[PDB]
């Protein structure tokens, strides 16, 4: 059930920068001149790995950032990627955020806080047999929050990061 996850350049708002290794992910101070692929957030400030999960069961590691401005989980497959998107369920968004120094579980139309620790690194744990999303902190893997979801389509890790002194990780 543990994968190996890569972020996928193709999807990548042009603002990003992804480390060599395609597993960071930050804010650059401009936006790169990439060509509109498709898969490309044009407006929000979002990555997607570039593999995605149909079935099953799949978890991975996120290192996160001290700092403001990431968010991350899973999208399904069909999150508009051009245009201006709001960050929410409803528009095909699964995530724990991190900013005005309190983590949230991005639900709408109030995001709900969470009263967890400091977080470091945490386990997405995406099972569509379930019908859930879930993130763990890792060190005692305890349990940060569930989205419960009735995903038809294929579901990818998905990153965001809009403040230039945070970041995300793909861990290790
Ligand atoms: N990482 C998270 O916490 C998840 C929110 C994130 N937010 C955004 O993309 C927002 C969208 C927006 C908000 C307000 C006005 C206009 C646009 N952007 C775009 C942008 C470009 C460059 C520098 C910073 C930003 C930024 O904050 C997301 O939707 O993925």
């Amino acid at each position: 059930e543990k994968v190996e996850l890569t972020l996928d350049p193709d999807t990548a708002n042009p603002r990003l920068i992804l480390s060599l290794d395609l597993k960071g992910v930050r804010l650059g101070e401009r936006a790169q001149d990439l060509p509109n692929h498709p898969c490309r957030f044009d407006t929000n400030t979002r990555v997607l790995a570039s593999c995605g999960f149909s079935s099953g069961r799949h978890h991975w590691e996120v290192e996160v950032g001290s700092k403001d401005g990431w968010a991350f989980g899973v999208a399904r497959e069909s999150v508009r990627r051009k245009g201006l998107t709001p960050f929410t369920p409803e528009e095909g968004v699964w995530a724990l955020q991190l900013n005005g120094g309190q983590y949230w579980a991005v639900t709408s139309p109030e995001r709900s806080p969470l009263s967890c620790g400091h977080l470091s690194r945490v386990r997405v744990a995406l099972d569509l047999e379930v019908g859930a999303v879930s993130f763990y902190a890792v060190e005692d893997m305890r349990h940060l929050y569930t989205f419960r979801v009735n995903f038809q389509e294929r579901v990818f890790p998905l990153f965001s990061v809009c403040s230039t002194g945070t970041y995300l990780r793909i861990w290790p």
